[PDB]
């Protein structure tokens, strides 16, 4: 029926608007214009802060960037600000994994800005420090594997 965590990675980059709005589920899960302009936004529950997918084109129709907020939860919760302050902006993805535990977070998005380049990869990661609505938390976004945005929120 309607849009889902599964739907987001059946939607892949390149693909037309009319293959992801398909796939999204349609008008009953999605919609396009208005403040979404050209894109298509999905949620999958009713209400403030229900969990979504938002999907963008290029000039030529095809998806360079997914983003979500709340489709994935953290396998397991738990970074520190400690973790946080042994990050810096340059530092490689894999130095980034080595200060900060994974599980303690999910993806809220990817995008190649230069589509249908591949050069210049964003992946977004959002780390809570505990389960349930609005916890403490940090920001960590890759491009093409090194860290290029760094933040956190209330963490302890």
């Amino acid at each position: 029926s309607g849009f889902s965590a599964e739907k987001y990675e059946q939607i892949q980059f390149g693909m037309t608007f009319d293959e992801v709005w398909e796939i999204g589920g349609g008008e009953a899960a999605c919609d396009t214009g208005g403040v979404i302009g050209d894109s298509i936004l999905c949620f999958t529950e009713s209400g403030d802060y229900a969990p979504y997918g938002g999907f963008s084109f290029t000039d030529e129709g095809e998806l360079w960037s997914k983003r979500n907020e709340y489709l994935y939860k953290a396998k397991t919760p738990s970074v520190k600000l400690s973790h946080y302050n042994r990050t810096a902006l340059g530092m490689t993805e894999a130095q980034l994994w080595a200060a900060v535990p994974k599980d303690s977070c999910v993806s809220q998005g990817e995008s190649y800005p230069n589509w249908p380049a591949k050069t210049g990869f964003e992946e977004k990661y959002y780390c809570a420090a505990a389960t349930g609505l609005f916890p403490p938390s940090a920001s960590f976004h890759l491009t093409d594997g090194v860290l290029t945005y760094r933040y956190q929120r209330s963490l302890t």
